């Protein structure tokens, strides 16, 4: 369980800050879940424009939407920096380039990662082998779990050991992909681009988001060596909730209620 988010806190040291780094998961965090349905409000919008539009403030959506989504949504608001599908496109604040990031990294991992999957598929029934740009997936929903288990363990020995890879275990799956699709990685990178120099850190950084995805950024932040009342890590849930974070907002109406406050400041 968390407190409730020391709105008075927030304001406090949001005043005080020199540079100011915000990194907003979307969806659950900025607008509700429902079941392309979730498109952002006029005041979702316009709350985040002007909190952008403060040069003080670097402001980060991380989703996992696709990239036209977030493109034709926001991408209108040229200060945002926009993160879209998992990581794998990048649009930095002020530019116009959308960067591929797959096209970037070195995939040569993925040779390895086939031969241990085609290792398991051989002696697991029904197992198959799923390939995208970016991640490897193998699927045994059709023994599994166990295999999976041995096969986890191969990658750990031996591919994980030398690539910047991470192992994702879905319901009936194993997948494999970059580290940079990973969210902790994510908000590693954007506090580690301002340096090492502690005079040039952000003084005020506020972590957004409402599912198990969003704790990795958390975590990241726990490792981030920023003094401790300059980072609020918060999820979106209930006081109850166990988490990685600091502190809770009950709902997206709250964040954005608490943006506008600082919209005010
Ligand atoms: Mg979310």
């Amino acid at each position: 369980g968390t407190p409730a988010l020391d709105r008075a806190k927030l304001l406090k040291q949001y005043r005080k800050a020199r540079k100011r780094l915000f990194m907003f998961d979307y969806d659950g965090t900025l607008t509700p879940i429902v079941k392309q349905a979730a498109i952002p409000s006029d005041r979702v919008l316009r709350t985040l424009k002007t909190l952008a539009a403060d040069p003080r403030n670097a402001v980060w959506i991380i989703s996992g939407r696709d990239q036209a989504f977030l493109d034709e949504w926001m991408g209108h608001i040229p200060e945002l920096g926009l993160s879209a599908e998992h990581g794998c496109f990048i649009r930095q604040p002020r530019s116009d380039d959308w960067e591929n990031l797959a096209e970037s990294s070195d995939m040569g991992w993925q040779k390895e990662v086939m031969e241990v999957f085609q290792h398991f598929t051989e002696r697991t029934q029904g197992s198959f082998i799923e390939r995208k740009r970016v991640a490897l997936t193998w699927h045994y929903r059709r023994y599994g779990a166990f295999q999976a288990r041995e096969c986890r363990k191969m990658l750990e020995e031996t591919v994980a050991k030398r690539w910047e890879v991470e192992v994702m275990a879905g319901k009936a799956n194993l997948e494999v992909r970059p580290t940079f699709v990973n969210k902790g990685f994510i908000a590693a990178r954007l506090v580690q681009e301002y340096g090492t120099d502690p005079a040039q850190a952000p003084e005020f950084v506020l972590c957004l988001g409402d599912d198990f995805t969003d704790e990795d950024m958390f975590r990241a932040l726990k490792k981030s060596g920023l003094p401790a009342g300059h980072v609020f890590s918060v999820t979106v849930g209930a006081s109850s909730k166990q988490t990685e974070a600091s502190w809770h907002l009950l709902e997206p109406a709250d964040v954005i209620g608490t943006i506008s406050m600082l919209n005010n400041s």
